[PDB]
């Protein structure tokens, strides 16, 4: 379900260091029109089983580690800490392409394209493909 | 209409030659069933216009002259007289594919094709277009 690069882009030391940061205890802050849609479709599960295999609390841990692996480990345990305390207070708010794709092996995160067909056939099945 | 090759493929004076071969007596001698069809699809014209620009007579000599171009200019000119005699006398009969694309500059002259589609998108997107 995840990528098979964040362990090998990281630390175990760090890991716990960093892991006394996330106290489940403001997880108990969202409404039922957020968890409805959440458990709908924003996390990790299988579409035909919808056996949940994440927690909306290592979501944006999750993402904020993963963001940030090409980066100097010199400053990034220290900086991701920004970014959770940023997204958990709900400061700053991120889509589904996001969110609904972030750690995922199909690396895809753009929102919209645009495509123009000028009068040619090979033209016009070349934007259909 | 036509396509730039044949008057470079032969000669002035050998076409004059031939051209004494095809009294257009025999032109009489179709039924209605047939130039009914013919003047609706089968020969050379602006399908915007309906300005036709052929004859049901020298179709089969432009056809058969279009169709004998590569051959050592040794035999051809008494070739072709066996074949123009074969389709005149009704022995012989060409479809459209032939017959409404021959001599024309979009040389294509195939009847069917086939093609089939495993699991792939990339092969999807392929065969549609
Ligand atoms: N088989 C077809 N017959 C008529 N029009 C077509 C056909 N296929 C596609 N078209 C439409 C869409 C094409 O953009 C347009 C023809 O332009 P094009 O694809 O460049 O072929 P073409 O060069 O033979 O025609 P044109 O000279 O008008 O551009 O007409
Ligand atoms: N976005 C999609 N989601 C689900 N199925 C799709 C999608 N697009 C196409 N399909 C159909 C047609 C494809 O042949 C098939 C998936 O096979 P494929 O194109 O090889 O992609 P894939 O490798 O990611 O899936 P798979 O491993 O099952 O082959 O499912
Ligand atoms: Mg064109
Ligand atoms: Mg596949």
């Amino acid at each position: 379900k995840y990528d098979r690069h964040i362990l090998e882009d990281y630390s175990r030391e760090e890991f716990d260091e960093l892991n006394a940061y996330i106290d489940h205890e403001r997880d108990m802050s969202f409404s039922y029109a957020a968890v409805k849609q959440l458990e709908g479709k924003y996390l990790v599960q299988n579409r035909v089983t919808r056996q949940i295999y994440e927690t909306p609390q290592f979501l944006y841990v999750l993402v904020a580690m993963c963001l940030f692996s090409k980066y100097p480990k010199e400053a990034r345990l220290d900086y991701v800490k920004r970014f959770y305390d940023a997204v958990s207070t709900f400061k700053v708010s991120l889509p589904t392409p996001i969110m609904s794709g972030v750690r995922t092996p199909t690396r895809q995160f753009s929102s919209c394209v645009l495509i123009e067909c000028d009068d040619s056939l090979d033209s016009i099945n070349a934007t259909t493909s």
